[PDB]
This record gives C-alpha cells, structure tokens and sequence, in this order.
C-alpha cells in the first residue's frame, strides 16, 4: 500500500448540502453583486450576468416544479454551447431533477439510443436541434414536452423556456426567496451523461458537490478570486465542460464561451475579456504549435491554460507554453464516470508529459493485466481509481456497472499508465490503442510524436497473420511519399516500433470527442486499404 496513490486533504473542504443547494447559495450571493457577468457569448458579444442567470435558473426551477418534476424526473439538454445551456441545468438541480446533456451533433440513430436509456419526460433543445429531437421522439413516447432554448418567442410551435416559466410561474413570484429543494445527494441524481454503443453514466448530487471542492481548491482547481475571467471552447455536455463550468459558477468566474474554434476569434478574445484561464483540448495545440497571431495580441492576464481528455504531446505542449509565455500547460485526467479530472496538475508541482497527482478524496493504482496484482513505481500497467467522484452506476446496465468497478470501489480505466518516484502519474495510452508487433507492444503516441516533424497524422495497427498486428499510419501532409516516410521512420526509431507495414494518406485524421482519435476509424481505412 505504498503502492496506493493517495490523494492529499483538500484545501478547499466539502460543503453541505445538495450540488443544487450549493449551487443555489453561490450563485445568490454572486447575483447580489452587481455587474458580475456569469457567461460571454463572446461570438455575438453578449454578457449575461449573475443576477441574470440567477433569476432565470430559479423561474425555470420554479416553473418545472409546478409543471410535476419532481426526483422521479429526468430532462435531457440538448446544444451546442450558449447563453442559455445552464439555466435549465441549474434549474433541474435546485428540484433535483436528474439532467441528461446529449450530444447536440448526434446523428439520428445516436441520439435516439441516448434517450433511449435516460428516457426524459421533457426536452429542453436548441434551434440547431430541435429537428432531430423530432424525428427520433416517435420512438420515445416518454418525451412529453418540448421546449426551445434559445429563442424568448414560442418556435416553430413549441414554447421558448420564457414562454414556459410565464405558464407556470405566478405573477406574484419573488426569486429572492426561493428555497432550492433539500435531498439525500448519495440517492438522488444529478446528472446522466453519455460516454460510449452508448451508455448513461449515473452521477449522483454527491460527486458534483465533491468537484465543488476541487474546482474551488486553489491547488488542485481556482482560487474564488474577483473579476476572474475563463475561456472555454469544451463542449458543456461531455463530462470535461460540464465539471469545469459548474465549478467555474460555484466559483463566481465569468465564463467566457464560443460553440466553435476559430484561431482569430480565441486569441482577441483572452486579450479583450483579459482572460486568466484557457480551458483546450490538445486537438487544438497544433493551431499555436503554427502560431503567427498569438504575438499580436496582449495576452499578459492570462496566468494558466488547462488540457484534458486526450493525450497532450511532451513537446508541443512544451512548445505552445512557450508562445504564450507559460512555465507550463496544466492537465486533468478524468473519465465521464469519475465526473472530473481525478488526475491534476497541482499548482508548483509540475513535470512535463505527466497528467498530475491524485486529487482530494481519491486513491489511484496501476495493476497488472493478467493477475490483477498492483504493480509498483515505474511500472506500467491499468489505471485504476477509487473516490467519491466514481458514478452510482450505468443506468439500467448492472452488468457493465459490475465490469467496470469492484467491490472496493477501484473503476478500471482501460488506460495503461504509471507513476513516479514523485507520485506523477503518465498516461501511456488505451491499452486497446496499443499495438503487439511479435509480444512486443508499441503505442501509438509514440509513432505519432515523431510524424509531427518533416503536419498531422494517427498511428494505429494494421493487423497480419504471423506478427499479430504491423504498426501502421494514417497521414495528412509539401510533398513526401509513403517510402520516404517509412524509411524517415525506421531511421528515428528502434527494431520493433518501426511503420513495418504503415503510411495511408487522407484529408483529415479521424478525430472524435473533446480531440481523440478513433482507433477503430483509423483501424479501418488501414484495413480497406490492404
Ligand atoms: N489528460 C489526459 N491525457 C491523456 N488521456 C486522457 C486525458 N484525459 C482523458 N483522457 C482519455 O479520455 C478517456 C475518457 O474520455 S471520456 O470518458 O470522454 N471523459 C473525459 O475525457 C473526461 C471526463 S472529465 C475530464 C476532465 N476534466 C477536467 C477538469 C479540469 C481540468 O483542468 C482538466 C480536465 S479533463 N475528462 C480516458 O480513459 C483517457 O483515455
């Protein structure tokens, strides 16, 4: 057990109360301050402040409870990012109404199988979307309702969530003196969120209010400070961008938002809103590993820049530190069913290419594949953590419940990694992303971290009869050809990580999510191609 990695006592303690309650008490006290913005849509230049939103979220809580949602109730949420995603989040919260973000570029077939499993009674949805929530409703005859969330008139025949509040809230409706719903937060859900087929990770009021703990711990999050800016480009429906900004609320920051990269628009955007913190993904590193703007601009407020959900290479985020004159780029490590990050980057404890320590109420271990035995430092293995962070469980899935954590409550990542003389954890990569060309495994990051320099490219393996799998990539490029790329390789690698057997050329290299790479996707346009 000096094989446990154990994460410190925190700096910010739990609080009390429901995630709702807290919520609650936060955000009131932030809307007494006048002029304190909640979010920026920094596309259309608008604000929306604290006092605002706080309204708003209570009339739409209000409003639901008279409507008869009740514990028993789930709602899904369905959009891009915006102005108007948390009210109905928050609202849902302070009632305890469970809240199921979907995936707002969802096709048909996998936005049905979503609600499918968090079988909502009302759907809250964006413009963009409602089509698509109409044509899968016929198979879900569970949905009841339907209302748009980013229009004040009804659209397109459904209500808007201000005509809604108006049908229900009574005209003589103070919002200053409603009181959020009190419940077990073990028992009752807060969120059902999506991690792929598909599945609904259950997460109970319980590890929302033990992120509230993080996200305001000054080491392992944000130190509550005033006139705190954040930019995030993470969509508010998967696990990354939900944790952050319900803890960037709890926290009184102005969240400033884009639904859409673009290089321009980011960069005047820290200058203009003078942004302290940049939430990425590392899909978007290569835009400053190019750089050319970002010198223009004055970029002198922002203190810190965070990645998550995907491997971050060494040196391009040592490289793109650099350009904005950064000690380092901060990192989180976290699964869809362990809500958050539950490996950071604590503040003055960095080292480059690890994803960081332990959080507060966490323990970790790497253990052995085949026996199960944990393993000690430096020595790769799965990736497994335990905490009050973990979800109750997969809805109406027992049975993957059950395959991904045991008895002791460890969760089995599927990830391999290990840690350090100094308790770093690195992430080596999915142990399914890994490839074995005799009993030898080779990972892909690695390949990946030597294509960089000659665009863009996705090493996977190309499997075989008598070697099992050949390392093998998928490339987007003046000019150099697969021979000359396969050589340039076996010239910069040893024996049996060379591309024996490699090179494809294509457009753009299947991404998915917050910026991973689809193995499968990959795996397959090398196997169509021989
Ligand atoms: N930092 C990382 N480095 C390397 N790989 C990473 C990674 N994070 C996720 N992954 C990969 O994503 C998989 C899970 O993807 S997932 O299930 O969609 N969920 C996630 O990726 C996920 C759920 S919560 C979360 C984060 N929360 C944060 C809070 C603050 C902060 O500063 C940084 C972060 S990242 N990420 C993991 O198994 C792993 O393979």
């Amino acid at each position: 057990a000096k094989n446990i990695k154990k994460g410190p006592a925190p700096f910010y303690p739990l609080e009390d109360g429901t995630a709702g309650e807290q919520l609650h008490k936060a955000m009131k006290r932030y809307a007494l301050v006048p002029g304190t913005i909640a979010f920026t849509d920094a596309h259309i230049e608008v604000n929306i402040t604290y006092a605002e939103y706080f309204e708003m979220s209570v009339r739409l809580a209000e409003a639901m409870k008279r409507y008869g949602l009740n514990t028993n109730h789930r709602i899904v949420v369905c959009s891009e990012n915006s102005l108007q995603f948390f009210m109905p989040v928050l609202g849902a919260l302070f009632i305890g109404v469970a809240v199921a973000p979907a995936n707002d570029i969802y096709n048909e077939r996998e936005l049905l199988n979503s609600m499918n499993i968090s079988q909502p009674t009302v759907v809250f949805v964006s413009k963009k979307g409602l089509q698509k929530i109409l044509n899968v409703q016929k198979k879900l005859p569970i949905i009841q309702k339907i209302i748009i969330m980013d229009s004040k008139t009804d659209y397109q025949g459904f209500q808007s969530m201000y005509t809604f509040v108006t049908s229900h809230l009574p005209p003589g409706f103070n919002e200053y003196d409603f009181v959020p719903e009190s419940f077990d937060r073990d028992k009752t859900i807060a969120l059902i969120m999506n991690s792929s087929l598909p599945k609904g990770v259950a997460l109970p009021h319980r590890t929302a209010c033990v992120r509230f703990s993080h996200a305001r711990d000054p080491i392992f999050g944000n130190q509550i400070i005033p006139d705190t800016a954040i930019l995030s480009v993470i969509p508010f429906h998967h696990a990354f961008g939900m944790s952050t900004t319900l803890g960037y609320l709890i926290c009184g920051f102005r969240v400033v938002l884009m639904y859409r990269f673009e290089e321009e628009l980011f960069l005047r955007s820290l200058q203009d809103y003078k942004i302290q913190s940049a939430l990425l993904v590392p899909t978007l590193f290569s835009f400053f590993a190019k750089s050319t703007l970002i010198d223009k601009y004055d970029l002198s407020n922002l203190h810190e820049i965070a990645s998550g959900g995907a491997p971050l290479s060494k040196e391009v985020g040592e490289a793109v530190a650099k350009r904005f004159h950064l000690p380092g780029i901060r990192q989180g490590y976290g699964l869809t069913e362990t809500t958050s990050a539950i490996l950071i980057t604590p503040e003055g404890d960095d080292k480059p290419g690890a994803v960081g320590k332990v959080v507060p109420f966490f323990e970790a271990k790497v253990v052995d594949l085949d026996t199960g035995k944990t393993l000690g430092v430096n020595q790769r293995g799965e990736l497994c953590v335990r905490g009050p962070m973990i979800m109750s469980g997969y809805v109406n899935n027992p049975e993957a419940t059950n395959a991904l954590i045991d008895k002791d409550g460890w969760l089995h990542s599927g990830d391999i990694a290990y840690w350090d003389e100094d308790e770093h954890f690195f992430i080596v990569d999915r142990l399914k992303s890994l490839i074995k060309y005799k009993g030898y495994q080779v990972a892909p990051a690695e390949l990946e971290s030597i294509l960089l320099q000659h665009f863009d490219a996705g090493v996977a393996g190309l499997p075989d009869d008598d070697a099992g799998e050949l390392p093998a990539a998928v490339v987007v490029l003046k000019t150099m050809t697969e021979k000359e790329i396969v050589d340039y390789v076996a010239s910069q690698v040893t024996t049996a990580k060379k591309l024996r057997g490699g090179v494809v050329f294509v457009d753009e290299v299947p991404k998915g999510l917050t910026g991973k790479l689809d193995a499968r996707k990959i795996r397959e346009i090398l196997i169509k191609a021989k």
